[PDB]
């Protein structure tokens, strides 16, 4: 089975849908899309596994295979997009159309696109003359909790040398960059008139009491770290919603926070929630039992792909540019477990998750290049 | 896209392309040429056939890519040795597959070698290199080598390595002996044998040659070693004399046929004037009697240096360490051009034998080889 032209395999792609979501009614399966990715690997011939991701609703991983041995490249990407918000859009997401040298819709960004480079650059390479492996990893759930590639890392047997995850970089090679903490703070009181306010325990003042703290360890983070490598040198924490009580009149009978961490590499998920826990500390004692923190979603290390690695040597000297490092979060802290990872890939993270989604024509020639040239040197010497 | 493997080897032997000196039996390479020059064509290569000077209608192919300095070349002869019919156990001119071997005459020396090379190039795509590649195909190498010495003498390439893909094995062979062969030629002047000082003895002028020339080979084996050699010095042999008609004649002339063969680092020019030196006596004494002329083209001695980069990578590929041999090939003109080995599938003991063969266990390293070999010094 002869694999179609480039545009036919990205229009296949973005006309499958794939948002993920929390709430059920929006989150899609990735089925469809997986098994499309699936059997065109395995009409290069590859072998391809599909496996179900436990826990989640009906996604799964998929990872195409050539060549036994050691080490080899792992090209890595996520199936699923973002929802859309079809008041902002002004074309069908799910229709890819170019205008003005640009090609739209849902995930021709992020990222759909990388897998289409992948395909139309393996078009007629014979992975039997392959010296190392080449592995192509397909995830489910970036855009909510990245169980796919959580899953892929906790129970893969596969090290490769090293693996290039295709999320939108401009084609700039990332390096690192800080993980990602989303927490739900909730505190029960205890309602009453507002005629006798001490009869009660007002919520809003324990999350005051709560805030503070919790801003206390925000300047203790800003304090004591920094990497002025990033634009925003310090770990960063933001208080993003907060909500609580019915009406003037009556003791505020509770009290949700919604915060989020973006750590620095090298900062353990364990530290981090121990500086929260023992920020919090003197709240829970003071008032046992009132105070519960909830995740928003499973939490994310920061990264850092270490120095001297052939992979970033090669892709510099491709590329003509050196590494950078950003301030948001990707799948590359659970890659990076198994071998130097970068973030690399065509595409601009400002047409990610954004109303009429696009990726610019430009990235085609010097992306199918790239992909090329990192097999041809990974696993062709 | 070219025809299989087995395809192009097929058509290349049941294309004669006999070479002899006799007029009769030389038959042209023009149609083994066209076969490999259109199938170079076919592949993106600039294709130029040069006619060779002096030959029986014979050609030369030269195959290129690429533009600039250095870069590999392959190079092999497209003519075989005759065939004797009354030896032979199926037609010379069928590719014919028998409990692994490919059996047909130029199997194993050397047709094979440019299928490998052309079956490998199928699917390379040449614009992608970034150093050339150069392919050359010679006339007349199991006769008078004419295709090599004119290639060599004319072309302006200056690769950076080249392999001539004769058969050893897919062993490297990195240097050999030279060969030339002389008959020295003496003039005397007849007479009755019972007035032996009317005329001129060339049997007794031959006799103090032949002092002059054992003299010399004395000192080429005193004086000049190569260990590796099975024989380490430089041999001289006197194969066949003739002169005279009678007993009761004055000798009027007389014949000596011999052969001396080189070690690598000796030039003809040094080898010549070695064997000018030795006769002078006699020449000097008996100005206008005595000869030197050639029995056959001489053939210098030839090595690529060891430590050279493209032994190191052959002798990792192959898992075969680099040897020397006793026979002659093209390789002291190529490497004129640029260091170059002897390499390439079939065995030696099959060449110019009846019911020749290259064995098919061959066709997966040679295509391995010269992939590697091309990747190498033509890719970055
Ligand atoms: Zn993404
Ligand atoms: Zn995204
Ligand atoms: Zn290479
Ligand atoms: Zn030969
Ligand atoms: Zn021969």
């Amino acid at each position: 089975n002869k694999l179609p032209p480039f545009i036919e395999i990205y229009r296949a792609l973005i006309a499958t849908p794939s948002i993920s979501a929390t709430e059920e009614a929006l989150d899609q399966s990735n089925a469809d899309l997986i098994t499309l990715l699936a059997d065109w690997f395995k009409d290069l011939g590859f072998n391809v596994e599909v496996q179900p991701v436990p826990g989640t609703r009906n996604k799964f991983n998929m990872l195409a295979s050539t060549g036994q041995g050691a080490g080899g490249l792992l090209l890595a990407g996520h199936t699923d997009t973002v929802p859309f918000d079809d008041g902002r859009w002004t074309r069908d997401p799910f229709t890819l159309t170019e205008h003005d040298g640009k090609l739209y819709g849902l995930g021709t960004a992020d990222m759909k696109g990388f897998f289409a480079f992948i395909l139309d650059a393996l078009r007629d390479v014979d992975v039997t003359k392959l010296k190392k492996p080449l592995y192509i990893l397909a995830t489910a759930d970036e855009e909510t909790s990245m169980a796919g590639a959580r899953y892929f890392a906790e129970t893969t047997a596969l090290r490769p040398d090293c693996a290039i995850i295709g999320e939108p970089t401009s084609l700039q090679p990332v390096r690192a960059h800080k993980g990602h903490i989303s927490n739900a703070i909730r505190i029960q009181g205890q309602s009453g008139h507002s005629s006798d306010p001490a009869r009660g325990v007002n919520a809003i003042e324990l999350m005051h009491d709560a805030i503070g703290h919790i801003l206390q360890l925000r300047d203790n983070l800003k304090e004591r770290y920094h990497y002025e490598a990033f634009t925003v040198p310090y770990p960063t924490l933001n208080l993003g919603h907060i909500h609580g009580g019915d009406a003037s009149n009556r003791i505020c009978a509770w009290c949700e926070l919604h915060m989020d961490i973006r750590p620095l590499p090298g900062m353990t998920l364990n530290e981090l929630n121990g500086l929260l826990n023992d920020a919090l500390a003197p709240v829970s004692e003071r008032w046992p039992g009132r105070l519960t923190v909830d995740e928003l979603h499973p939490p994310i290390p920061g990264y850092e792909c270490p120095p001297n690695h052939q992979l970033v040597e090669v892709v510099e000297k491709l590329l003509g540019a050196k590494t950078e490092v950003v301030n948001y979060c990707t799948e590359a802290p659970f890659i990076q477990t198994l071998c130097p990872t970068l973030v690399l890939g065509p595409g601009s993270i400002n047409q990610a998750h954004q109303p009429d989604e696009y990726l610019e024509t430009r990235f085609i020639k010097p992306t199918r290049e790239l992909i090329t040239q990192v097999i041809h040197h990974f696993c062709w010497h």
